[PDB]
RNA sequence: UAGGCAAAGCCGCCCGGUGGAUGGCUCGGCUCGGGCGCCGAAGAAGGGCGUGGCAAGCUGCGAUAAGCCCGGGGUAGCCGCAGGCAGGCUUAGAACCCGGGAUCCCCGAAUGGGGCUUCCUGCCGGGGCCGAAUAGGCCCCGGCGCCCCGUAAGGGGCGGGAACGCGGGGAAAGGAAACAUCUUAGUACCCGCAGGAAGGGAAGCCAACAGGGACCCCCUGAGUAGGGGCGACCGAAAGGGGGAUA
RNA sequence: CCGUGAGGGAAAGCUGAAAAGAACCCCGGAAGGGGGGUGAAAAGAGCCUGAAACCGGGCGGCUACAGUGGGGCAGGCCCGAAAGGAUGCCCCCUCCCGAAGGAAACCCCGGUGACGGGGGAGUACGAGGGAGGGGGUCCAGGGUCUGCCCUUACGUCUAGAAACACGGGCCGGGGAGUUCACGGCCGUGGCGAGCCUAAGGGGUUCAACCCCGGAGGCGUAGGGAAACCGACAGCCCGCAGCGGG
RNA sequence: AGACCAAUCAAGCCCGGUGAUAGCUGGUUCCCCCCGAAGCGGGUCUCAGCCCGGCCUCCCCGGAGGCGGCCGGCGGGGUAG
RNA sequence: GCGGGGGCGGUGGGGUAAGCCUCCGCUCCGAGACGGGAACAACCGAGACCGGGGUUAAGGCCCCCAAGUGCGGGCUUAGUGU
RNA sequence: CGUGGGGUAGGGGGGCGCGGCCGUGGGGCAGAAGCCGGGCCGUGAGGUCCGGUGGACCCGCGGCCGACGAAGAUCCCGGCGGUAGUAGCAGCGAAGAGGGGUGAGAAGCCCCUCCGCCGGAAAGGACCAGGGUUUCCUGGCAACUUCAAUAGGCCAGGAGUUAG
RNA sequence: GGACGGGGAACGAGCCCCCGCGCCCGUACCGAGAACCGACGCAGGUGCUCCUGGGUGAGAAGCCCAAGGCGGCUCGGGUGAC
RNA sequence: CGCAGGUCGCAGUGGCAAGGGGGACCUGACUGUUUAACAAAAACAUAGGUCCCCGCGAGCCCGUAAGGGUGUGUACGGGGGC
RNA sequence: GCCCGGCGAACCCACCUCCAGGUGCACAGUCCUGGGACCCCCGACGGGGCGAGAAGUCCCUAUGGAGCUUCACAGCAGCCUG
RNA sequence: GACGGGGUUGAUGGGGGGGCGGUGUAACCCCCGAGGGUUUCCCGAGGGGAGAGCCGGCCCCUCCCAAUCGCCCGAGCGUGC
């Protein structure tokens, strides 16, 4: 089957205007999807959320932290019953350590390089401008409990669609933001 | 004071993911009308197993196993559902359709005898094989059920079929605003027995002094007579009109 | 497929006209992704359309000193192309008419007084209905938020439901006064001291339709258990109507 | 021990009679307009039901009187005191 | 429909009494919006087609809250009371 | 004309919608039904039009007929939420570690060394019923194993059971 | 298997040597804290049904160790609050 | 299996393994059985005692019937109560 | 247990609720009058949400059952008798 | 989560040395040993002497190792009363 993303190339064109104030063409877009991953569709959501507006080699040294178990993932949404840490952001305590949604998001990050690559543009000012993640298809299961009877065991699958957009060295940024207040 | 100015979160629209509604479709179902109507010891229906070059299921077929022969129709394509890969068949007339034949494993009324495993096993006759042998042994084929009719030869019954038919055995629930007679109902259901229909059928009739004229089925007589805790409720027949006519 | 068994028993339809079923390039361990193609259209084999619930992102409004949903009025921000008005809307001014209602200063009479009364004055004004002048751009409508005013989820039994009475997590689809016989009645239609045919028969363009079929049913007369018997235009009151004054 | 007879026993299970019956409980789907109740009396194995009247609604016939009020004439009554 | 209920009156009759049982009459709720009563079916006012203007009813007029820190006389020292 | 305008149960009167039939008049590949948002009309049931999507049917009017209108039945079927990235993946007296190899990827697969558990046995030998290919070999990881996997009673292909 | 009897032939063995035949069906694997039943790769049940070396020991007890097998009663790490 | 001597410890069946004991009442003699899944008991059974129907073509019981059980039995017996 | 990595449900759910004193189908999150609260997140508990589970088995009603009893109303086998 | 201290102008954790402390006297060596035998140079439970030995989630001293390299947040401007 064919996934589409939730933002065509001009609306993409549209939101980099709006968000950095330059304006560039479809041929600046690169895209990438990861459709059904099997990992947690929660943890992917907050990844997609964190790693949105970074450069690529940012966002792939912070997967790599987080795999090394080095930098946190922070969790705003699906922060039920969820611990507190210390961060190496600001504003906000409750972070956790997404080690398979990191090398699943690091492998379409290389993708996504790679299309970039081929298209031509400079990977050092492709900047992330688009990530989702959605809830794909369900693989069930069951789980026999007691008294005869068996409950859902499901695993919810991911979707995972990035968009990075070509900019101005002079408007691209080069270090991490990280006040999520702000943010 | 307020804006730049933002946490988590809330509302509305758009796009995406999920989902499979809606709409359109239909080689399916349902109802009604008409026809046609038995199969089985010449071994049936039903079941098991098998059967395709690649084939698991369905369909078909039966070790000759999606098949064999003959005739008629049908001409150029064909090898089912099923759109793949090969290799073939066919103009010496295939495929396909119709009629007639051949084959038709094991179990099955199953019928030589068994059967706690759809498989096993006996006697007799003939045949084959191992074997030095004509011994002994093993294998193949045929016959061997019960009850009957018939002098014998020979023949009959058995099982199955969606519903309908005939004979017998035969409830309760419910209703009666309780409940027993009653009803439900001669029903449900059970046992037995037939046919393409069955059963019925040719006046020891009906009537009323006038006359009909075997039988079945339809319309009516009629919810009338009558039966009945005369309650619920049940319930004709003669006669008349038709189908048909023996 | 379930049960030892007698028995019980689902879910599940749709590519395209044609596979033209996606060549080729880059990445990936692979599912697969990007680019590039086929096709009128991806309609992509997880295959017509593709709703809502639900989840993700963007946008608009709010967001940490203020207690929530619904309604009315006023406002802040945002949309307002079409289908609505723009001959609109709003402001100001002026003019005219104007229902019920209806002042004030001031003068006069009274009361300790709050106040009453005569005049001012049915006056100024007053819902609304007409006309014109200038100024501006949108107005209606929609989303969200704020202020003020109002406001005790739904369905149900009940005298009494917001109830500490019971039912529903949400959304989609499904889901309940039917038909026959008989009887009573009503609204109409046909015929009328008569009305209708049933079964069935003939024809047909063949279950329609045309014709036949009066058997029988109900009405035309009641009373009585039954035997048995078996019926009106005479008088008065008087609505309508007609005639007379 | 009314134990057990296939997770079933003060009388198994399967299919059928069977859509058993239920005065009881739950549900019963679109809009506007006109009128608009009752929980009273009597009977009932009647008291959570039903029938006959009172109360509602609609249609028709009928034909001029009717009465939740008051004054007066002529009457009834046996309560408060 | 044949379960009624509230207020007031019959010292109704009963009962210690009861938001208690059982009769009689008007009205209201049930089946009736709305104003007042701090909320509140039946207490007071009052009966609602829709929109607007005005005036009143119950009740209120220091603030909450529209309208009076209104007027005359007298009493209370208990925040009694409102 | 009305000192007309509340109303449950219930009675009476009219209308909207859905599927089809008898007529009649039309629309449609220059885009039908359906779906999403919006404007206008109507007290209302509802109607109609605009923009997007979609891809072949549909509609106005008169008449007639129904398997004809849902918010609810601890309703039926299906899908999907919050709960929540939460509970559980402890208890029943065993458990792992180092190095190397393979591999995209290794705490967990293969080999050695160390450590441990059973040893009249939840554990070593045999074997009945029952199961029926789970046995063996090769390859693999879409699904399965309460985590992983390159492992496997799993998936694919092939093979295997010899009697006086 | 033996014995006790009847009948028959001229041959002839339970001893030695040599020759021939023995059909049909089962036969893999688990046999259970994952191959059976219990909806499950289920702490239950079936089957511990039958068998098992050394030390200590009354002991087929317990504890330790052979033969033999296992680390698969199929989550791992950190922390050392209640 | 025993005797003599020496000697250590808090502890010598040093771990493992491994009875607390006694008096009195009620009650059922005892061993045994019981409500699979809330009752293990004083409940049931029991040996012992006693009564009744029965001489067999019996008594008692089952079957529609054909017939059957007690009975391949016989009063030191079969059946039925307490 | 808590924290990290991996897998990953269920119950329950009209919407969802700070406290006091009232009112009301008489035991209010939603009504009245007050008192308070910057918002969000973690852990724990079990006072409240008349918390959840189960159309209350307790009581009554129904002209509803089932089983058992007999001196109920009837009936049928069985045995005895003519 | 937080909080507190140190972070090379440093004694923050470890190593080493010292102090203090727990247990109880290791190894080696020498003496005795009930009694037996290879007669008395052997065995032998065990006692004695010197030596303690082991150990410290405490204190001091000492830069021997590591407190590094790095990653971030952050006011700045307008408005009206
Ligand atoms: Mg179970
Ligand atoms: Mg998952
Ligand atoms: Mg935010
Ligand atoms: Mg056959
Ligand atoms: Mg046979
Ligand atoms: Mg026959
Ligand atoms: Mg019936
Ligand atoms: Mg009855
Ligand atoms: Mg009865
Ligand atoms: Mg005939
Ligand atoms: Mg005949
Ligand atoms: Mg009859
Ligand atoms: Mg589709
Ligand atoms: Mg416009
Ligand atoms: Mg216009
Ligand atoms: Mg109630
Ligand atoms: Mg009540
Ligand atoms: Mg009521
Ligand atoms: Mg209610
Ligand atoms: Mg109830
Ligand atoms: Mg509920
Ligand atoms: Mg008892
Ligand atoms: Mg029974
Ligand atoms: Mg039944
Ligand atoms: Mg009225
Ligand atoms: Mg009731
Ligand atoms: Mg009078
Ligand atoms: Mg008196
Ligand atoms: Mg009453
Ligand atoms: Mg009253
Ligand atoms: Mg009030
Ligand atoms: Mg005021
Ligand atoms: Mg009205
Ligand atoms: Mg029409
Ligand atoms: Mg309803
Ligand atoms: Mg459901
Ligand atoms: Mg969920
Ligand atoms: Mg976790
Ligand atoms: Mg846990
Ligand atoms: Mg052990
Ligand atoms: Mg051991
Ligand atoms: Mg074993
Ligand atoms: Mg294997
Ligand atoms: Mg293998
Ligand atoms: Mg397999
Ligand atoms: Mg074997
Ligand atoms: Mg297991
Ligand atoms: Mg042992
Ligand atoms: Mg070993
Ligand atoms: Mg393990
Ligand atoms: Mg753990
Ligand atoms: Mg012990
Ligand atoms: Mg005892
Ligand atoms: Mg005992
Ligand atoms: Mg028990
Ligand atoms: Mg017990
Ligand atoms: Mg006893
Ligand atoms: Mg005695
Ligand atoms: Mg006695
Ligand atoms: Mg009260
Ligand atoms: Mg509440
Ligand atoms: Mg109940
Ligand atoms: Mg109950
Ligand atoms: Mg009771
Ligand atoms: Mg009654
Ligand atoms: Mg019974």
């Amino acid at each position: 089957p064919h996934f589409h993303y939730s933002l065509t190339d001009e609306q993409a064109a549209e939101l980099v205007f709006k968000k950095y104030g330059v304006r560039i063409t479809p041929e600046q877009i690169a895209k990438a999807y990861a459709p059904e991953q099997r990992m947690s569709w929660k943890k992917s959501v907050e990844v997609a959320r964190f790693i949105k507006g970074m450069t690529l080699k940012q966002a792939k040294a912070w997967l790599e932290d987080v795999v090394k178990l080095k930098r946190p993932i922070p969790i705003k949404t699906f922060k039920k019953k969820q611990a507190h840490h210390a961060t190496p952001w600001e504003g906000w305590p409750v972070a956790k350590w997404p080690v398979k949604v990191a090398k699943r998001y690091l492998q379409l990050l290389e993708n996504l390089e790679n299309n970039a690559k081929f298209k031509g543009l400079d990977v050092e000012r492709l900047v992330i401008i688009h990530a989702a993640a959605h809830k794909g298809i369900k693989i069930p299961n069951i789980m026999p409990r007691a008294f005869g009877r068996a409950t859902p065991f499901n695993e919810e699958t991911v979707n995972v669609e990035i968009v990075a957009a070509e900019l101005p060295k002079e408007v691209v940024p080069k270090r991490y933001k990280l006040n999520l207040v702000k943010r």
